[PDB]
């Protein structure tokens, strides 16, 4: 298997505590095929009853859909990173036996910086970002400048296309919760998204001590080796071609 | 000379409603479940496929919800909610489909001044989603009551302290929709701050939906029942004999 292989470099190279390479080679369902081999990792890393932190997407959703009977029987608590309510869970399969689900009441991202610190500072949405910053897990994906017009976050219209065009031309390449960081893994500074996004900052994201980053596609390459260069995540899930493409770069 | 059948067509003549469900009392059965039962069955028979359903807050409305998950996604019915207080429609908002549509005020219930409610209003996340709540063809709501002092939804839930409670009842209010207390006359009560930190739709604007159907039981709400009907905020209604029987001296 080429996956074992390219799973102990990642390993070694990125200096990650877990890694899943899946077989991307060459089948046209790898959007499901990731939310299968995450759920998996999910599986052997949460005991009973420990909190598990959601992020915003496709990956993360489709993660989620297939881990919800694990999720009622061991009793897992879930916590929302972000804020963008209805994209999350809606339905998601359901849960209970104890298994708390806690959403933070707001948009992904505020009109201004102004009013995404008020409503950061609300009891409601204060009160779930603390439970976030203390869950045991995190999944998240991770999205990368370079998929333009298929990116998640253009196609929700969270932001436009000139935002992302300049997000660009900042020097930013990925970004995680809405969160853009460069080449090398470090946030971008000038760009106001930032300050209207009402979730988690990256630099909280990391007290959370298991990180497991879920995406795959060539075209995020540059982008996932620039989220574990900067430490967001630990943990990887993605496929061999990207796997490949990541290792190159 | 009056069981439930009677009850429902005084019900019907007294406030002039369009439909109306009262289930009889029995020794211990929870009526609860049994009027989330009956609210079910009731959206069943007046819901069309495709059809947009408009819900509300709180305990009535959420276990009809959860009797109704089977029907609403065979029928491909749309949810929408009248209200913020996000994570609560949750419940509910499980056990879902998700061959689904639903849309979800991104607010909580009630924010902590008036100028933040404005402003979340109009954010476009929230504005679009209260647009579409005004254009639903059923809406579903329950009931709160002054009378059920810290047994309420709305205290236990922390949406308003103690304090809120006493002077909203010294001010005349009787009952509430969706956080919006009125008094005996189904007038909205002029003085209360609540009501414009509130996020969702008002009830001005709930009267637009053509079938609002109100779920709620228990001797303590039959002054906030009758109001809501006299108000017109309601023009259908589920509830239990006891309930009904003491409505109907209202
Ligand atoms: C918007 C956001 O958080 C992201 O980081 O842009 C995620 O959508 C990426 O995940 P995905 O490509 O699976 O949707
Ligand atoms: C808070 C609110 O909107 C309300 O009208 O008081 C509802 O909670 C009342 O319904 P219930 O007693 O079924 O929870």
């Amino acid at each position: 298997e080429g996956c074992l292989e390219y799973e102990t470099q990642l390993r070694r190279q990125f200096s990650l505590q877990h890694v899943r390479v899946i077989p991307g080679l060459a089948d046209a369902d790898v959007g499901g095929r990731l939310g299968i081999g995450a759920a998996h990792m999910l599986m052997s890393l949460l005991q009973p009853q420990q909190m598990l932190a959601i992020g915003f997407g496709e990956a993360t959703m489709n993660t989620l859909q297939r881990l919800s009977g694990f999720i009622s029987s061991q009793q897992i608590r879930l916590v929302t990173l972000s804020g963008g309510v209805g994209s999350y869970m809606t339905g998601i399969g359901q849960l209970n036996a104890a298994c708390s689900v806690n959403i933070i009441p707001a948009p992904l991202r505020a009109s201004s910086a102004d009013i995404a610190r008020t409503l950061k500072n609300e009891n409601c949405v204060k009160d779930v970002l603390l439970a976030a910053q203390a869950a045991d897990v995190a999944i998240v994906g991770i999205g990368a400048v370079s998929q333009q017009d298929d990116a998640t976050i253009i196609r929700s219209g969270y932001i436009s296309q000139g935002e992302q065009l300049m997000i660009g031309r900042k020097g930013a390449v990925g970004d995680i919760l809405g969160y853009f960081f460069d080449a090398k893994g470090d946030v971008v500074t000038n760009i106001k998204i930032h300050n209207e996004l009402i979730g988690l900052p990256l630099s909280a994201l990391k007290t959370i001590p298991v990180r497991v980053g879920v995406a795959g596609g060539e075209n995020k390459a540059e982008a996932i080796a620039a989220a574990m260069k900067g430490g967001y995540i630990n943990a990887l899930v993605t496929d061999q071609d990207t796997a490949a493409a990541i290792l190159r770069s």
